């Protein structure tokens, strides 16, 4: 049972992407799982995974102009931490797209 990563930082944001960084937990870890969904979505999210050497990830294909909830879970084998949770609105709310 595993402590959560800390200090979610958004280092870049576009109309369709977010770059997400975090600080590792104190535990030995074997990966991270990242979920993302709009706050206004039914709420079951999309999921990605990364190796433990990744303490940042860029999420693409996002909807412009909406608040996303990003949740980062540390993994240790079959085990997962509670998530580190932060929010970010993508660019372009008042702009057309294509």
């Amino acid at each position: 049972m595993l402590d959560a990563p800390t200090d979610l930082q958004v280092t870049n944001v576009t109309d369709t992407s977010i770059t997400v960084s975090w600080t590792p937990p104190s535990a030995t870890i074997t990966g991270y799982r990242i979920t993302y969904t709009p706050s206004n979505g039914p709420g079951e999210p999309k999921e990605l995974t990364v190796p433990p050497s990744s303490t940042s990830v860029t999420i693409t294909g996002l909807t412009p102009g909406v608040e996303y909830v990003v949740s980062v879970y540390a993994l240790k084998d079959n085990q997962e931490s509670p998530p580190l949770v932060g929010t970010q609105t993508t660019g372009g709310h008042h702009h057309h797209h294509h």
